[PDB]
């Protein structure tokens, strides 16, 4: 049998929590990434639903330590003021041009602080996949796995060494290569969304005062998300230093010269764009993939998928690497008892298979929502009957509740709007479905 336990391709935020989690249980893992780090990448924005797994794993103290601008909270904002008639809701102080929360409005199981953080993520990736080497997982970069061998007992990684093929035994793969999806697009199991087919357009500015912006001052290093109705686009400022401040435009495929979108999108709002042409651009516009994907098939015999390796929603609540950190916690459970079986069949991950679904699914039904009838989106962050349940899901809470009951009540709302069109609220479900 072979000497490593579990293989991962990828060392990003679940290839890396994941790596600790098994190291921390005493199971011999390897490590490759592909890249070397640091390596820039974009989703710079976290959840508190980070925080449980940094704590587990004991990452949590250097991830303070580093200086990451503190979240304490979110702001979604539209163009759209929506209808006159608010239904009934309260809580709408700009009529549906914003919403708002703190995080520590809701209190929050395994969460001992107010705020998580924004990061640059060359930075976050390295601190995390140094702590999983330290954990006792064996790391590698510059070493990219080209496939998976499954003809043998136990599954081989084909990784390639200075143009020279090194074929690692491992007893259980783990597949954490993000929108890569290296095992998934090998075993043809992964399904674009037909419908949210975004793409993204961003960078970072230096000496953009985000406070003198700022319509609440306390709430300059919150993210900001702003939404324009009518072209279904979405604008980021998430802040990655006390001087730096990273901004995306985020729109769908069939929309898509781009630094000239960009600018013109950032003119939906003058002196935001005026701000940002003043200040110093200290990257170049990156244009990337940010559609959604699913996988037919996210466990098997021997491998398993996590974080972006095994599904992608859109990330207007911040989501992504709290999934990559939490299928990570999961997916750790299940191997540490396949381990303990001495059995890596497909039967020992039903309950990661389960709960990835549960809780991503989730998370594209929240997501759904916001594009079909965004002011009830808006609505139901405001209105004190609902907010804190809200917050559950936008803290990151996804993976306790089959049937979250925010979602459930948000749902209907949307059904009663879209089968009856005298609604006075039908005019503003937008075009974006299911
Ligand atoms: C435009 C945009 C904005 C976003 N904003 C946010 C946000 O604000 N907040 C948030 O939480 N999330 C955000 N996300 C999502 C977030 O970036 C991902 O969910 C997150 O990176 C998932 O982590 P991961 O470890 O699964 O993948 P990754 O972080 O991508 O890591 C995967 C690693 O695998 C390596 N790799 C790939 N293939 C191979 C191979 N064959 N062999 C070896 N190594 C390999 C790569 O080099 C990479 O380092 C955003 C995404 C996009 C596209």
């Amino acid at each position: 049998e072979p000497q490593f336990d579990v293989g991962i391709i990828g060392g990003g935020p679940a290839g890396s929590t994941t790596a600790s989690y098994l190291a921390r249980a005493g199971l011999k893992v390897a490590l490759f990434e592909s890249d070397n780090f640091p390596r820039e990448h974009v989703g710079e924005s976290l959840v508190p639903a980070t925080t449980p797994v940094l704590v587990d794993i004991d990452a949590f103290d250097k991830v303070e330590a580093a200086g990451f601008p503190k979240k304490f909270g979110a702001a979604w904002t539209s163009a759209d003021s929506g209808p006159s008639d608010k239904m009934g809701f309260t809580g709408l102080d700009h009529d549906f041009r914003a919403a708002e929360i703190m995080f520590n409005e809701r209190t929050q199981s395994g969460v001992h602080k107010d705020y998580t953080f924004h990061v640059d993520r060359g930075q976050f990736d390295l601190l995390l996949l140094k702590h999983a080497e330290e954990q006792g997982a064996k790391v590698h970069q510059g070493v990219r796995v080209n496939r998976v061998n499954f003809d043998g007992a136990f599954p081989v990684l084909e990784t390639s060494v200075a143009g020279q093929r090194a074929k690692v035994p491992v007893k259980m793969v783990v597949d954490a290569s993000g929108r890569r999806t290296q095992l998934g697009s090998q075993l043809k199991v992964k399904e674009k969304d037909p419908v949210f087919n975004q793409y993204a357009i961003h960078t970072w500015f230096d000496n953009f005062d985000r406070k003198a912006l700022a319509v609440d001052q306390s709430q300059s290093d919150f993210i900001f998300i702003h939404f324009l109705p009518v072209i279904d686009t979405w604008v980021w400022q998430i802040p990655i230093t006390d001087t730096i401040t990273s901004v995306g435009v985020v729109t769908q495929k069939e929309r898509l010269d781009l630094e000239k979108f960009f600018w013109d999108t950032l003119g939906s709002r003058p002196e935001l764009h005026k701000a940002l042409k003043e200040s110093e651009q200290v990257r170049p516009l990156k244009t990337e993939g940010d559609y959604s994907y699913a996988l037919t098939k996210v466990c098997g015999d021997n491998f398993l998928m996590v974080g972006d390796a095994a599904r992608f929603v859109d990330p207007i609540f911040s989501s992504g690497v709290s999934v990559a950190l939490n299928s990570a916690r999961i997916a750790s459970a299940d191997i540490i008892a396949a381990h303990r079986a001495g059995d890596y069949s497909k039967k020992r991950f039903d309950t990661y298979e389960s709960m990835l679904r549960r809780g991503v699914n989730n998370w594209y039904e929240f997501i759904s929502i916001y594009y079909r009838l965004n002011i009830l989106f808006t609505a139901f962050v405001q209105d004190p009957r609902y907010r804190i349940d809200v917050l559950k899901m936008l803290q990151g809470d996804v993976y306790d509740d089959e049937e979250p009951k925010a979602l459930a009540a948000m749902r209907e709302i949307v059904k009663a709007v879209e089968e009856d069109p005298n609604h006075l609220w039908h005019p503003f479900l937008g075009s974006l479905k299911a």
